[PDB]
């Protein structure tokens, strides 16, 4: 078996071998990666995302988001208070002002000691969730927006034609900005491109070890718990790396650098943080090997979760039985 101890593995493919995505993907799995539940992947030196960034700051973002913590600096929540609509370039500038700029700091380490121990004190502002791209339409190798998409895999392997679509989106993030434990939905991977600024650092359970921070969350969240049988679908909770050494749950940790992508794995637990202002763009994807994931993925039928009008598709076909009852709760 390849890569047993799931660690985090990094990939330098040639210009020949960034070609054909779908392939890179399979040639990575069959070196164990999955196993970790995310890769990182450095495209070939030739290759770029586009020219320049000098043109972005018109860019809306419509409803920025304010992460508000509750709890204790290692186990909390956020809820996101909606916000007046700012342009790029007017988010970069408050992501640079002293109230949310990031701290002199030694090194990364430095830093990530610095965000676990404060960052429930502040409230910084994430730019998420923005449909969009800004890989140039010439960008032939790992485009996001040119993807094969989820309704075509479906029908490749199961026969079954579906409505729904599936477009990138565009993440603006600042110092402290955070993403809760999560998995995609239906359990899908996701490809996230770095296009530019600080760095983003990921945390990651290993697939086969799911259901261990599953059981961990339902003690330490229990209220939430209680009110749903999937409540980590509401992209909520915040669990840091020590309390998760403190109760034996398997997990790995990198950092994202601009220009770099990252894929996460079918059923791979991901969190993380932005090191200071960043741009980065994100899609879901399916391959062969999802199809059974999808099949068994959980569901949030409390009504808290809602999500895209595509899913509607991926449930009521893979998961015909929880349809009904999850399609009341997003109704
Ligand atoms: O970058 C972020 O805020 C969150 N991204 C992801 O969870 C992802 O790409 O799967
Ligand atoms: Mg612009
Ligand atoms: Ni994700
Ligand atoms: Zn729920």
């Amino acid at each position: 078996a390849q890569n047993p101890n799931c660690n985090i593995m990094i990939f330098h493919p040639t210009k020949e071998e960034f070609n054909d995505f779908d392939k890179y993907i399979a040639y990575m799995e069959s070196q164990g990666a999955h196993r970790a539940g995310l890769a990182k992947i450095i495209p070939p030196k030739e290759w770029k995302a586009r020219e320049t960034y000098d043109n972005i700051s018109e860019i809306l973002i419509a409803t920025p988001l304010q992460q508000v913590a509750s709890g204790r600096a290692g186990v909390f929540t956020q809820y996101h208070k909606k916000k007046k609509a700012m342009t790029v370039g007017e988010y970069r500038h408050l992501a640079n002002s002293k109230k949310y700029q990031t701290p002199p700091h030694q090194n990364f380490e430095d830093l990530e000691r610095k965000y676990w121990k404060n960052r429930i004190y502040n409230s910084p502002i994430y730019g998420a969730d923005i449909s969009g791209s800004l890989f140039d339409e010439n960008t032939k190798q790992w485009n996001l927006g040119h993807l094969g998409t989820i309704q075509d895999l479906l029908e490749k392997e199961c026969g079954v034609v579906i409505e729904g679509v599936n477009t990138p989106y565009l993440y603006f993030g600042m110092w402290k900005t955070t993403f809760a434990w999560h998995t995609e939905d239906m359990d899908l991977y996701s490809i996230n491109y770095l296009h530019l600024g600080e760095p983003k650092t990921w945390y990651v359970v290993p697939p086969e070890h799911g259901q261990r921070l599953e059981r961990l969350a339902r003690e330490l969240f229990p209220g939430s718990s209680r009110g749903c049988g999937a409540f980590l679908r509401h992209k909520v909770a915040l669990i840091s790396p020590t309390v998760l050494k403190e109760n034996g749950i398997p997990f790995n940790r990198i950092t994202q650098e601009a220009g770099e992508f990252m894929v996460t794995f079918p059923y791979g637990y991901h969190a993380g943080f932005n090191h200071g202002f960043n741009c980065a763009e994100a899609i879901n994807f399916a391959t062969p090997r999802w199809i059974d994931y999808g099949k068994m993925a959980s569901q949030c039928s409390c009504g808290e979760a809602r999500v895209t009008f595509s899913m509607d598709a991926f449930v009521r076909i893979l998961q015909p039985e929880r349809y009904d009852l999850w399609k009341r709760g997003q109704d």
